[PDB]
């Protein structure tokens, strides 16, 4: 919670057309989508967070409160359902979608915020600085 709230720019991307293809998204897809350079947007009001997220390819944003179930539809069409927690600090997110998973953690490390996606073994790391 207040480690992150603030605006974000993506400054590297290391395995996100593996990442994307063990999820099971189509090839025009991952295309445009690994094109994009992301602008993230976080913050709390009381019990709620929102991540907001700003983009060439597709805008997103989710409202929540932490440990609650909750809708959400990604930016590639999937419909699943997503539950977010804090573990010693990090944000750890589940998105459950017909007998699959896959976690999104976001930790800070030094004045960066890191995210990390997996699927089956195959990992992604993205890293965010403050804009």
């Amino acid at each position: 919670c207040d480690a992150f709230v603030g605006t974000w720019k993506l400054v590297s991307s290391e395995n996100f057309d593996d990442y994307m293809k063990e999820v099971g998204v189509g090839f025009a897809t991952r295309k445009v989508a690994g094109m994009a350079k992301p602008n993230m947007i976080i913050s709390v009001n009381g019990d709620l967070v929102t991540i907001r997220s700003e983009s060439t390819f597709k805008n997103t944003e989710i409202s929540f409160k932490l440990g609650v179930e909750f809708d959400e539809i990604t930016a590639d069409d999937r419909k699943v359902k997503s539950i977010i927690t804090l573990d010693g600090g990090a944000l750890v997110q589940v998105q459950k979608w017909d007998g699959k998973s896959t976690t999104i953690k976001r930790k800070r490390d030094g004045d960066k915020l890191v995210v990390e996606c997996v699927m089956k073994g195959v990992t992604s790391t993205r890293v965010y600085e403050r804009a």
